[PDB]
């Protein structure tokens, strides 16, 4: 009953987050075995941080420049190493909190869970989507870098994200656990802006189904379409074509619901093309696309 | 940068959540010390659970008919008591992982997170407000009663909502740590129903205080208004009233950013008067009034 926006429990990150300094920067590293991972940008100054030379700024570093503390514990570094646009930092101590873990880069319209810190401590959780273009759309402040996303299937922590920076739309940007961004940006402060911010149509109707489960059904009409005709509008709109792939991992939404898929698109496609005159679904008057077909499966069922 | 819907971090909770089963029912306790607090209605059978009375319902349930598992670990059950709505049930071992506690109960308008779980496991958390008419919006299935809902300052957990019921209008009910429900409702499923669901108008306008200091301006006016004004419309819209007290409240967000609350009160008036015109405020298109004036502030800077 209900349908929320939900992140994973974090407890098995909050223990795997360190304090990074480097000179005057402050930001969060991540902890597991005996590496610490952080961004680059944590050797750079105040100046450096518009047109940085990585690599040369680097020559000047040491394993004892780098200072990182676990609560109010320092740990020894005695190994440094630049991989992309992130550090990683070997220390002297295995994290006796290091959980199963998996590093791996999600798609775009994937979604996951932000353990947002500052100075290595925890300060809220959230749930984001890897948008269309690239960005997400979370919650940092200055020294949230090095913050992560992730998912959990069980007992193995899945790794994806790590806060970069903020773009002048103010979304934000980042990179995988091997320092790679996402989207075409790149860790300094130049000229850089994010792309058309296109809609992920899969996840609202996912969302849409989720609502006919519990029981919100105003907006069902008596219509059909097809994927081609579908597509042409969705697109007028903004919304990333549909798929027959999409289609199929709509599939046991499907069933649950009976309801076509097909049919579900023709109900989107007159929200889209007359609004929801003011009414809300699921208490929402926009369409929410930040929810996979699985993110609706795991709710109404019960996932744990 | 951004503003979004965010819960406290769970590790601390996490480790205090176990399963509970009486007879055929399961559901979840909170561990803290040598002490597991549930929902009594665990004792119920499907048939009980319409008119139950519980103390006689309990007469027939000795310590071993309450199943309590850790993990993979069964607790020791060494004595049992009822207290309004929940059971306390005394265990022969003290949780290691107990945190700092406390139980409070929380006034309408203030905001927790909930840790959703089921049959003892962590299954996500969200952000949730005890709304006016003594209702969360939250998301919860069968079995997720004993969940919890809390706040951290700083290193002490206060605990404050545990999970009974859903009403008709898909809305959920609960009590404080003490077994008192918020509200007027029971722990039995007869007719029973909400309340007019009124809106949080101070949290309303922390809100808006939030989206000019993320660069979100559109909706500033060039009006000013008084609060006996403005109560005459907000109240014609079930916004709760808005006392000299919430005024204060505001205080702080005002004078960061240079908007009297008055003003702002303005600008809230014209937007209930006028709607959104299908523009959207940190990406929603409703009012939101789920975040407090100190959620606001906690999340503008850094509070870990
Ligand atoms: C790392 O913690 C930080 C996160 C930004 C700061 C405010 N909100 C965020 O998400 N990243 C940077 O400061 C980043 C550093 C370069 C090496 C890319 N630069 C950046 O995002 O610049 C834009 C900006 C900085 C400060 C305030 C507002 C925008
Ligand atoms: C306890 O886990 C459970 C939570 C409900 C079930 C589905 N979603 C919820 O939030 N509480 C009950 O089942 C409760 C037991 C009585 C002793 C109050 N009764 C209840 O909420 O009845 C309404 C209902 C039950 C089952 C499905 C849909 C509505």
């Amino acid at each position: 009953s209900g349908f929320r926006k939900m992140a994973f429990p974090s407890g098995k990150v909050e223990g795997c987050m360190v304090q990074v300094t480097c000179g005057t920067t402050t930001l969060n590293g991540l902890w597991l075995d005996d590496v610490v991972y952080c961004p680059r940008h944590v050797i750079c100054t105040s100046e450096d941080m518009f047109n940085p030379n990585y690599e040369d700024l680097l020559i000047r570093k040491s394993n004892h420049n780098f200072l990182v503390q676990a609560g109010n514990v320092q740990l020894r570094v005695i190994g440094h190493s630049m991989q992309n646009c992130v550090l990683k930092l070997k220390v002297d101590t295995a994290n006796p909190k290091t959980p199963k873990y998996k590093f791996v880069r999600i798609q775009p319209g994937q979604t996951f869970s932000v353990l947002a810190c500052y100075n290595g401590s925890p300060s809220g959780v959230y749930q984001c989507a890897m948008r269309p273009n690239f960005t997400i759309k979370g919650s940092f402040l200055n020294g949230s870098c090095g913050s992560v996303g992730f998912n959990i299937d069980y007992d193995c922590v899945s790794f994806c994200y790590m806060h970069h920076m903020v773009l002048p739309t103010g979304v934000h940007a980042g990179t995988d656990l091997e320092g790679n961004f996402y989207g075409p940006f790149v860790d300094r402060q130049t000229a850089q802006a994010a792309g058309t911010d296109t809609t992920i149509t899969v996840n609202v109707l996912a969302w849409l189904y989720a609502a006919v489960i519990n029981g919100d059904r105003w907006f069902l009409n008596r219509f059909t379409t097809t994927l081609n005709d579908f597509n042409l509008v969705a697109m007028k709109y903004n919304y990333e074509p549909l798929t027959q792939d999409h289609v199929d991992i709509l599939g046991p939404l499907s069933a649950q619901t009976g309801i076509a898929v097909l049919d579900m698109c023709a109900s989107l496609k007159e929200l889209l093309q007359n609004g929801m005159n003011g009414r809300t679904i699921l208490g929402s008057a926009l369409l929410e696309d930040e929810f996979t077909p699985f993110d609706v499966v795991r709710q109404c069922s019960g996932v744990t």
